[PDB]
């Protein structure tokens, strides 16, 4: 289980284009234990199936090289993500980004927008919840906004995922409505939960104004100086953060929406590997330095969040991979593809100084992008990159004539190390995730 | 380490759709050998990714099903499995067929179209070859031609898969060519090779007789024979084998072409999961009862080889799944698939008993079909089919507007069970496969 798994040379020479330098028999036994994580930081690629892995990888570190993050978790398997459909409670093999994060945050399937309820619309305890019940701290960062299904699923008990604040709730989720003696919108739930550090954009929901309780006319930033959350809007004002716990929560906001992706990139186009020149990707101007990347975000929260004895529950969400997929841009996906990996190798860097940390790096399902030889005729979009060895890549993606390029169901790799990453081998069930984080920490 | 992933019990309630029924950690430790493998089986489905067999599951067991065969190998990882460019020396992401066999059986990248032989051409021992010359037993089974790239890479060094016989090498491997002093077209070194167990279609180029050397006149199939070989041409007569070995050989010949495929269904359609129907498979009633399945294949191999007291070396072939993936062709793709699941189940029942032989299962690259959502309107080939949940399930096919479908550069699963099987769990690349094999036997 050597952690280095580039290739070993010569790639056009016998035994040159090998990764493993040896037999990983006695590796592996080593890199098995039953003890029980005391921490667990679980980074998700939003659309990162195997595709995205493979396709990044080849024009950041080329054909042979190795991502330091991704690449290097010892212990490896596949797991199926299915939803469920409402109505019949049939499997519906495609599912979206709410369905299956609550899956892994409650260990139970729902239909597609449901966010932490299942299909009877009853709601489930999250991961991050129960965590905190038994005393450890706990952390959600995303470079989406927070009000998204990723980050959401681990706090809020919604109906549709689209109910973001007030004004949605009290029409796409009216049982949820505050008014009508729900919990709130996401952003309330959210400012309920209390995580110790939470990090990501959407700062505009922010801005509504709740309607009933304690903090009614108040809009839910205010709300939350009200409660002692800590407000930070830049790296800046994040390094100056020195503590964040149940009197002092840090919150940040990094932006409106979304973040901005790192890279910037044409769209793929039809025919566009043939009539159209390779490129190059480029930085992504649009982007300023006070917006912290995603791996700083990682390294401040697990900063913070590893003062508390107990332990701590993290969750690291790059989410453009996804976004970008579905806008059919080879540069914006690959650049966030390589934001990950960074934060990952943070991840993986603590980890191994602490010794028992369970680090878990999947994707919530897998998408649309195909990589393709380079003279293909295909019927979708398509687009030429200069990879790393100098040589060109084509991607594709091709199922959807909409604006919108479609996630797809098939199973995705899933990889961990520390305490019972053993459990993520083999085939198993975006749910069995749940399950496997609750008995590393022992959660009840 | 379990073999039962299927869902425990109603998927739509908590814990329901879980895979794992416990903690891995135990079962995986005790699963890791690195004691020598004495025989060693390696199930190769053509072009079978993730998506592929996600498909044929969800399709023949259910969203929650789960293969007795495929997905029941314990140790899993993902490897890459790029070509190289013949000038440049460069990688070309899309492999075909015969560099990435070529690949795992020699140990060396080269081009695409090259059986047996590096960028340079230079020819370089296949793992069948040093298991022959170790003393052990070889058998080399397949679904289709077995001139194709697949089954061929193991006795053949060629320049152009296209090399069949006499004819086609003479125009297009001259310095194959056997008149030109080389080893000869695909089928000649096939006969060459004398492997003890051979097993295919593709018996039509038997039909062409070589230009030199002793049997310079006669037909292949004559030549087969004169050089002592038993020859069975359905199930009856194979099955009717006694022995195999150095002196009595056999090949089977099933197929003027590749065999025939085991189930039926249309042909996906521009916009078929909107303008058209569910559809169901059903049994191919072309295929008549006396050609052998590939698990029937499979098995006796098995039984003929493992009689060679020192071990032997047996590589099998689902070579359908790949080619209807290019037919855009659901039923077929699906149905390729299921069958390449009996074959493994024989292989890991044999496995478990005799507890030394290392199986292998995975793919030589990633294809083009995607499970895509039911109301999916995408530019290419979609159909849908009705699987075993009674659940509706689409299947897109949007990489070509050729009238074939195409590879896809993606990293794939690879997993394995026995001595030496932990070489395959996390990233790797397709000639570390060849070293795993050569190292698990003890070959020199
Ligand atoms: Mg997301
Ligand atoms: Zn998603
Ligand atoms: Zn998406
Ligand atoms: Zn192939
Ligand atoms: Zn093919």
């Amino acid at each position: 289980v050597l952690e280095n798994r580039a290739a070993q040379g010569n790639i056009t020479a016998p035994g040159g284009a090998r990764r493993l330098t040896g037999d990983q028999t006695a590796a592996l036994r080593n890199s098995l234990s039953d003890k029980p994580a005391k921490n667990i930081i679980l980074l998700i690629g939003d659309g990162m199936g195997d595709s995205e892995i493979t396709a990044a990888r080849n024009y950041a570190e080329g054909a042979g090289g190795f991502f330091k993050g991704i690449d290097a978790l010892p212990l490896t398997g596949q797991y199926t993500h299915y939803a469920l459909n409402k109505k019949t409670g049939k499997p519906d093999y495609v599912t979206d980004s709410a369905a299956s994060a609550t899956a892994w945050s409650t260990g139970v399937k729902t239909y597609n927008g449901a966010l932490g309820v299942d299909i009877h619309e009853k709601d489930h305890p999250t991961i991050l919840e129960m965590a905190k019940a038994a005393g450890l701290a706990t952390g959600n960062v995303s470079t989406a906004e927070l009000q998204d299904a990723t980050p959401a699923a681990l706090v809020a008990h919604v109906t549709s995922r689209k109910c973001y604040g007030p004004s949605a709730t009290s029409q796409k989720c009216p049982g949820n409505a505050l008014e009508k003696g729900g919990k709130g919108s996401i952003t309330e739930q959210l400012l309920n939960a209390r995580a110790d550090v939470t990090l990501g954009g959407g700062a505009k929901t922010f801005a509504e104004t709740a309607t009933a309780g304690e903090w009614q006319g108040k809009t839910l930033r205010e709300e939350a100086e009200a409660r002692g959350y800590q407000l930070v809007s830049d790296a800046a004002s994040l390094n100056s953060v020195t503590e964040a716990n149940q009197q002092k929560p840090l919150l940040g906001l990094f932006a409106d929406g979304n973040m901005p992706v790192r890279w910037l990139g044409p769209k793929a186009t039809y025919h566009g590997n043939i009539d159209k020149p390779a490129v190059t990707c480029t930085p992504n101007p649009q982007r300023n330095d006070s917006v912290p990347t995603l791996a700083q975000m990682t390294d401040k929260a697990i900063e913070l969040l590893s003062k508390n004895e107990k332990g701590f529950f993290l969750q690291v969400e790059g989410a453009s991979i996804d976004k970008q997929n579905h806008a059919a841009n080879p540069c914006g996906q690959i650049g966030e593809t390589v934001d990950l990996d960074e934060a990952v190798q943070r991840a993986l860097e603590f980890a191994k100084k602490e010794g028992n940390t369970l680090v878990i790096v999947t994707a919530d399902h897998a998408h649309a992008s195909q990589i393709v030889a380079p003279d293909t005729k295909a019927p979708g979009l398509t687009q030429a990159l200069n990879t790393k060895d100098g040589a060109v890549m084509v991607m594709s993606y091709g199922n959807s004539e909409e604006d919108s390029q479609e996630h797809t169901g098939s199973q995705l790799r899933i990889a961990a190390y520390g305490p019972h990453a053993a459990n993520v081998v083999g085939l198993t069930d975006q749910t069995d995730l749940f399950y496997t984080m609750k008995a590393a920490l022992g959660l009840k």
